[PDB]
């Protein structure tokens, strides 16, 4: 789906949320939460948060939203040749957590809000071009394990 050029787009994008990966998933995990409270609800250790300043004062959800942003940067650096750590959390997502596939719609376009507030002038045309196709890529090869387990289609 994506060459180098692209590629090279995608990450030098990610050298920017490396500087702060804790503020980077504390905000795309409240701009998740506060757009589809119904994703909330799926986390026993966040359900309690109603407000958006009890989720900014969360020094457990900066906690959590780290693990995401350190798990997708690994999958990126991998350019597409992912096989095998995506293959671990399609089958976590699915069978354990149940989250359908649009909930990683959600975070995707969660992702891109992120990134336009954060660094409003140095994240252009083309770096946001590759920077969707390559979440794009990323919810594909899931949408296609996801299928296989047969869930929701
Ligand atoms: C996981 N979020």
């Amino acid at each position: 789906g994506l060459s180098d050029g692209e590629w090279q787009q995608v990450l030098n994008v990610w050298g920017k949320v490396e500087a702060d990966i804790a503020g980077h998933g504390q905000e795309v995990l409240i701009r998740l939460f506060t757009g589809h409270p119904e994703t909330l609800e799926k986390f026993d250790k966040f359900k309690h948060l109603k407000t958006e300043a009890e989720m900014k004062a969360s020094e457990d959800l900066k906690k959590h939203g780290t693990v995401v942003l350190t798990a997708l940067g690994g999958i990126l650096k991998k350019k597409g040749h992912h096989e095998a750590e995506l293959k671990p959390l399609a089958q976590s997502h699915a069978t354990k957590h149940k989250i359908p596939i649009k909930y990683l719609e959600f975070i995707s376009d969660a992702i891109i809000h992120v990134l336009h507030s954060k660094h409003p002038g140095d994240f252009g045309a083309d770096a946001q071009g590759a920077m969707t196709k390559a979440l794009e890529l990323f919810r594909n090869d899931i949408a296609a394990k996801y299928k296989e387990l047969g869930f929701q289609g």
